[PDB]
């Protein structure tokens, strides 16, 4: 939180984050990796992968019925609305994240790429139909395909799978024109997605993680904050939207 840190952030001309489940955590949802992390509770090779769908979609169903009971019901926290404050003030361009929560939108992001996919979307496993849900469906039975009857799936991206093209593709711009990323909330393993931050710092560009943890990441990172996401992006925010006040314009 020195001077020279906040100076990057207000005096940047392109900056954008990469979030990771770590900014949804403290909405009461778990993250993946740690402590209380689901994966190590749930084993992701059951229901994190389509062979594990396609062996038994009930139990894959069931378990993410109820996921999204849980990200519908959570709210926004201060992180959330950080990001999306930053965004209104022109300094944040856009947003890419891990999550497949809409916390960031129900924040007020409007910017946003989800490299994973959403919770919010369901999409068949047969043709092109997918659609968005407003509450969490409920298993059994198994959802059907009202195009062709077919099973539908979350439109959710699973261990093995490839990240839609153009989702990819557009994080990948973003990237590559960003003077300064914030990384808050990922524990910097899983791929594409790590190497997002690894374009900005190629090519010149500085990286600012937030994160109570040490990860892969930080021994390149120009700035690390060792802290909770809602906390330091709130305490950012507000000194940076102070110093942009304080111009004389
Ligand atoms: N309050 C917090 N604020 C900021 N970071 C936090 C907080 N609490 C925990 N974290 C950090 O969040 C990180 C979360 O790491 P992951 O659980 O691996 O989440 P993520 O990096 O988004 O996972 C990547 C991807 O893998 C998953 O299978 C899934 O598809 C996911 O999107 C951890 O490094 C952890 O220390
Ligand atoms: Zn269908």
């Amino acid at each position: 939180m020195d001077e020279k840190l906040l100076k990057t952030i207000a005096e940047s001309k392109y900056l954008v984050a990469l979030t990771g489940a770590g900014v949804a955590a403290e909405s009461g949802i778990p993250t993946f990796r740690g402590k209380d992390g689901l994966w190590n509770r749930y084993r992701p090779e059951e229901l994190a992968n389509p062979q594990a769908f396609a062996k038994d979609p009930e139990k894959v169903w069931k378990w993410y019925a109820w996921r999204m009971e849980k990200v519908f019901n959570a709210q926004p926290n201060k992180a959330h609305q950080a990001f999306a404050e930053l965004e209104r003030l022109g300094v944040l361009k856009c947003l890419i994240t891990q999550n497949v929560d809409d916390l960031h939108e129900r924040a007020g992001s409007r910017n946003v790429i989800h490299l994973h996919g959403s919770l919010r979307v369901v999409r068949c496993t047969s043709c092109n139909n997918s659609f968005e849900v407003e509450s969490a469906p409920k298993i059994p039975p198994l959802p059907k395909c009202d195009k062709c009857g077919s099973l539908l799936r979350p439109g959710v991206v699973w261990f093995g799978e490839m990240l839609p093209p153009d989702v990819l593709d557009r994080a990948m711009r973003e990237v590559e024109r960003a003077d300064v990323i914030i990384v808050a909330g990922t524990s910097a393993v899983v791929q594409p997605a790590a190497s997002l931050p690894l374009i900005v710092k190629q090519r010149g560009g500085a990286i600012i993680e937030i994160n109570p943890d040490e990860t892969p990441l930080t021994p390149i990172a120009d700035y690390s904050l060792r802290g909770k996401a809602g906390e330091v992006m709130d305490e950012l925010v507000r000194h940076v939207r102070k110093a942009l006040s304080l111009k004389l314009n």
